[PDB]
């Protein structure tokens, strides 16, 4: 507990008294697993004590041990946070990131971080206090690994956050030191970049241009074969990200020889990395014929059967959806090439799950190739649907005729209307 004589030498005028008392304050909160936040953030005006002293530049320890103590309310809940906040903290840390002391830059960049990974609204109230440029004169000036990984990891926090995202143009110019920082070694910096960058593409096609143009492709793809699972994860969720822009970003992904690296990835030994590695083919394939055909090439399809008959139906559904979308703006080659490998039976096979969107996908796919069978039936003359005979060796028919009684509209509206269409 915090003691009234702890208190009153918090007041006091003697910078010995203030240091120890502050160095007990910062021991007592770094206490876990349930450090006294609340009753020292109760206690009135020694959040603001701590604030008071972090403008002590004459006094190093007192600078450092007052920055640590509010680094580790920062710590806690959004509302142990905001009083941090609203004593006029960060305004002080950010220009204390540019401290003689190296410690107190570090603790700085660490309080910094913590106040910017709470919340998207302690994340913007940092940005809008202008610290991405002091953090980046910061990250290329610093002689501390320690110091280094902090920056970075504050950085990635600050482009953290969908809902709402960060203001695109006030994070952006972090993106020249992410493209650099991605050449490093160590496995926390590619970490937390790789983080910062899987976020700074999931938007529009725009933001995906600002991270090409930085250069980061190559280097994400090659992270994509990293053995720490920390590094491999996001840098796949980066590259799968960008494979969402137009056909000629998602182009400059495929020139960085990523498909190799993705069918590697499909025989990952957990389940996450072929999840991710599926839904980034998926996008792929729903891209431009000639990428479909760069899918084809790399023998990537069977391994995409083989997952959408025998995997988890997580990732069953982004095979399915890789599978659905070549389908969908294929060639009749292509499209019979797919036939060809098999995939009409385990497409049936998933007509009958309880993920209505699975179901959907599936029925998506063998519309298209049931749409291919009629026009090939047509130039032929004979009105054959070739790719009619094999979903009924499938016992699909039947499956479809049974999703009529779905619950989703979607799903029986599309099986009554394949039915009427196709199989007449």
């Amino acid at each position: 507990v915090i003691t009234r004589e702890m208190v009153e030498m918090l007041f006091s005028d003697d910078s010995d008294l203030q240091l120890a008392t502050t160095q007990k304050f910062r021991k007592l909160l770094s206490k876990e697993p349930s450090p006294p936040i609340d009753e020292v953030i109760n206690t009135p005006r020694v959040v603001d004590r701590f604030v008071e002293f972090l403008k002590r530049n004459e006094n190093c320890t007192l600078q450092f041990e007052a920055a640590w103590a509010l680094t580790n309310i920062a710590s806690g809940t959004s509302q142990q946070t905001k009083i941090v906040i609203e004593a006029g903290a960060v305004p002080i840390f950010i220009e204390l990131l540019n401290s003689d002391f190296e410690d107190v830059q570090e603790q700085a960049v660490w309080a910094l971080g913590n106040i910017a990974g709470d919340s998207s609204v302690c994340r913007d109230y940092v940005l809008n206090c202008s610290i991405l440029n002091p953090l980046l004169t910061l990250l290329t000036k610093s002689t501390r690994l320690t110091m280094t990984r902090n920056a970075v990891w504050a950085l990635s926090n600050l482009c953290r956050g969908k809902n709402p995202p960060p203001e695109f143009a006030k994070v952006s110019p972090c993106l020249p030191v992410l493209s650099r920082l991605l050449f490093s070694s160590d496995s926390d910096l590619l970490a937390d970049a790789c983080w910062a960058l899987s976020y700074l593409s999931d938007g529009p096609n725009e933001k995906i241009q600002a991270v090409i143009d930085s250069g980061v492709c190559r280097r994400l793809v090659e992270l994509l074969m990293h053995n720490d699972y920390k590094v491999a994860s996001p840098a796949l969720r980066a590259v799968g990200n960008i494979v969402t822009g137009d056909d000629i970003q998602t182009q400059v992904i495929l020139n960085c020889s990523a498909l190799p690296c993705l069918l590697h990835l499909l025989s990952s030994p957990k389940e996450s990395i072929r999840k991710e590695a599926c839904w980034t083919i998926s996008n792929i394939t729903a891209g431009n014929r000639a990428q479909i055909q760069a899918v084809i090439d790399a023998n990537i399809f069977p391994v995409l059967i083989e997952i959408l008959q025998k995997a988890e139906f997580r990732t069953r559904k982004e095979a399915a959806w890789a599978i659905t979308n070549a389908t969908s703006g294929g060639t009749p080659e292509q499209i019979r090439y797919l036939v060809s490998l098999g995939c009409i039976k385990p497409l049936c096979d998933l007509l009958t799950v309880m993920d209505s969107k699975i179901v959907q996908v599936a029925l998506n796919g063998l519309e298209n190739i049931l749409r291919l069978g009629e026009q090939e039936g047509k130039r032929s003359g004979s009105g054959v649907n070739p790719y009619c005979g094999l979903i009924e060796e499938a016992y699909g028919l039947d499956k479809i005729e049974f999703l009529q009684s779905h619950e989703n509209q979607e799903i029986y509206q599309k099986a009554f209307d394949l039915i009427e269409h196709y199989f007449g």
